[PDB]
């Protein structure tokens, strides 16, 4: 026994649009078997407030509960820096535990994004991979999807933001595609969203 | 007290130059209970060689005990099982096993990729190394140039692809002035699937 806190951060592509609805979440998990009993206690920047919303007590798998609290945050908030404490309290658990999180605190940095055509190696495979670097960005809170013509495309993966070493961060998006389709006309959109891009929207091409 | 029990690192198993060591560490303990037995085990049969680290402690009730076992080369590619026994008096001993993914070896397809044309116009452009299809997960990828080896470079977390195997990129940055007077670079990766652990690919301009 003994439960563990986690505390998430709203999905960005939710902060960069104020269509969508940004979620602070947090995530209690291993929780007692004879104690289905926990309480929330939300906090930003030091005071206490009650905007929020706990999920059922479901369901273990494997042994346990998994409680999940929702806040819902505003928009603004959390691009200004605001932060937001998850006091968990369980009654089986000495001593209850807080989760602070936030907007990393520097100076927000406009991403830098590159298409990168298949290696001629490539070639011979059936698959082909598109690739788009994207660097030099600040805070690593970015989103990063393809697109087609008419229709977004999938089966591409994007690689974790790491620290480069001036400081800032970058990742990878590769996007597989049939090698068929490559040699054709076909042209292929990286769009980036992103708080330090103007619009908090970018996109880049990639055509042969 | 919970057991957990961390695998060498890659750069450490795939180089004779490097040790890889397994490491378990205890956590909750007491200072009712301060002492903590380390048992390790190999594929069944016990080993002495370990070494244990001091507590810290980590600034709780609780302290955090950590045993370190060097693992052999050979023995970590070929897919021994380690075993860390930890028997603690607040404890009715708990067992923690770890070893290589045992899944199907996939040698690595890499790739190197010139700067975007859109760079271009930076003083520090972008060389790309991307490396996929690769099983397990334990790769290691440098920069060279001219025979002498770059340091301005990151590399990304391998990432799980589609298709069950890995893939990472490896981004140097040079200076725009030493991509146009047609300097070769190369992108060196080590993994176990290939021959000699080894391959080398170069990518320079036209
Ligand atoms: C009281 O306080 C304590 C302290 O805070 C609390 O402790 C915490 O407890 C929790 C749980 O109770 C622990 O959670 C678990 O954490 C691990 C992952 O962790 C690590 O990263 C943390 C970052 O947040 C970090 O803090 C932590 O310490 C771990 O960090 C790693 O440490 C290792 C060991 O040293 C490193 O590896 C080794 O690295 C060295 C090199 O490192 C350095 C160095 O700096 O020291 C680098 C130097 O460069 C080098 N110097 C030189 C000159 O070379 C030195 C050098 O080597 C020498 O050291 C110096 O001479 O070393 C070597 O390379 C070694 O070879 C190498 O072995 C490593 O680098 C480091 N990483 C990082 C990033 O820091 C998770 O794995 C756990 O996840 C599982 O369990 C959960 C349920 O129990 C599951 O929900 C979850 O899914 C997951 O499941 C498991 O899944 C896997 C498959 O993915 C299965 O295989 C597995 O079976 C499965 N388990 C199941 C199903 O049960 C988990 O999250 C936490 O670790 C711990 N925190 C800390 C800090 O200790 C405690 O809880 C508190 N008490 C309370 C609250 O009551
Ligand atoms: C009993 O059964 C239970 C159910 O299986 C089981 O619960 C599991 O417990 C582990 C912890 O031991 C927990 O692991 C964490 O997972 C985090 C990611 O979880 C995401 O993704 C997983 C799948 O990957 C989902 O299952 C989750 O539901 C959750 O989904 C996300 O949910 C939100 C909202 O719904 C969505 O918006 C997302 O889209 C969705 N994402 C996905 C992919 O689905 C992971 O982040 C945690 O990692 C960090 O904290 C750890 C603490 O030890 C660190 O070890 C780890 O390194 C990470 O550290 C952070 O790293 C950052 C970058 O390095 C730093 O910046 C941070 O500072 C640092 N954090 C800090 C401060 O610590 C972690 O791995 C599982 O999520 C959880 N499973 C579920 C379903 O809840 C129990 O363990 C079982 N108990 C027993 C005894 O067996």
């Amino acid at each position: 026994g003994g439960p563990s806190v986690f505390l998430f951060p709203p999905k960005p592509k939710d902060t960069l649009m104020i269509s969508r609805t940004p979620e602070v979440t947090c995530v209690v998990v291993d929780v007692s078997h004879e104690d289905p009993e926990v309480k929330f206690n939300w906090y930003v920047d030091g005071v206490e407030v009650h905007n929020a919303k706990t999920k059922p007590r479901e369901e273990q798998y494997n042994s346990t509960y998994r409680v999940v609290s929702v806040l819902t945050v505003l928009h603004q908030d959390w691009l200004n820096g605001k932060e937001y404490k998850c006091k968990v309290s369980n009654k089986a658990l000495p001593a209850p535990i807080e989760k602070t999180i936030s907007k990393a605190k520097g100076q927000p940095r406009e991403p830098q994004v590159y298409t990168l055509p298949p290696s001629r190696d490539e070639l011979t495979k059936n698959q082909v991979s598109l690739t788009c670097l994207v660097k030099g960005f600040y805070p690593s809170d970015i989103a990063v999807e393809w697109e087609s013509n008419g229709q977004p495309e999938n089966n591409y993966k994007t690689t974790p933001p790491v620290l480069d070493s001036d400081g800032s961060f970058f990742l990878y998006s590769k996007l597989t595609v049939d090698k068929s389709r490559w040699q054709q006309g076909n042209v292929f959109s990286c769009s980036v969203m992103h708080e330090a891009l103007h619009n908090h929207y970018t996109q880049k091409s990639l055509s042969l």
